[PDB]
């Protein structure tokens, strides 16, 4: 674990900014029957596979997010659409580009984290853990992130109330 940060938000909670960054890319909206290509996400190094999954908001077109490590997804397979793996990164900014010839980066990036070892196996599925993380984030409900991320704080003496500041230096 560590974290990178845009100095706008220093001074700035984890539970606020991911608020505010949920309060933009809304709901993405990926549910029966309304899974286009919109929605739709995309990996890079797979079609369904891959060191990264981006999807970025069907709302506003612009902001986004990008989840790294390992993510092996499972469309049909038993059980029914669900990512899972080894979830190692997420890094939150606006205008998604890239990942085809080349990997998905994000043009101005708001903040990211690294070393969430967050692992997940496809046995678990839809009720797992870094599938509901991500698919959360695609709902725009951070919850299940918070939660985790409180996770890897708790054993720091800090939670995703603390400011990036402040959970910088007890890192670094
Ligand atoms: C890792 C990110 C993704 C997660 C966590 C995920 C999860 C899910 C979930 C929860 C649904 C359920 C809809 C429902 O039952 O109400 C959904 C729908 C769907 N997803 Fe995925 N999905 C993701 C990536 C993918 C990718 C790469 C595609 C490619 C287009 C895809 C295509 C679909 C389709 C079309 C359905 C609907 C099937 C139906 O009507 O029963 N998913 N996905
Ligand atoms: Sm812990
Ligand atoms: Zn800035
Ligand atoms: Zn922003
Ligand atoms: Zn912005």
């Amino acid at each position: 674990f560590s974290v990178n940060y845009d100095s706008s938000f220093g001074g700035y909670s984890i539970h606020d900014y991911l608020g505010q960054w949920a309060s933009t890319f809304g709901d993405v909206n990926h549910t029966n029957g309304n899974v286009t290509d919109a929605n739709s996400g995309g990996f890079y190094g797979g079609s369904l596979s891959g060191s990264q999954y981006a999807i970025s908001s069907t709302a506003n077109q612009v902001t986004a997010f990008v989840a790294g490590g390992n993510l092996t997804y499972t469309l049909f397979n038993e059980p029914a659409h669900t990512l899972y793996g080894q979830l190692d990164s997420l890094s939150f900014g606006d205008g998604l580009s890239g990942g085809d010839t080349s990997p998905y980066s994000i043009q101005v990036p708001d903040v990211s984290f690294g070393g969430l070892n967050l692992s997940s196996l496809q046995a678990q599925g839809h009720d797992g853990v870094v599938h509901q993380v991500v698919y959360g984030l695609m709902s725009g409900d951070t919850g299940a992130l918070e939660t985790a991320l409180n996770g890897i704080l708790d054993d720091y003496g800090l939670s995703v109330n603390s400011t990036f500041d402040q959970v910088a230096a007890a890192t670094a």
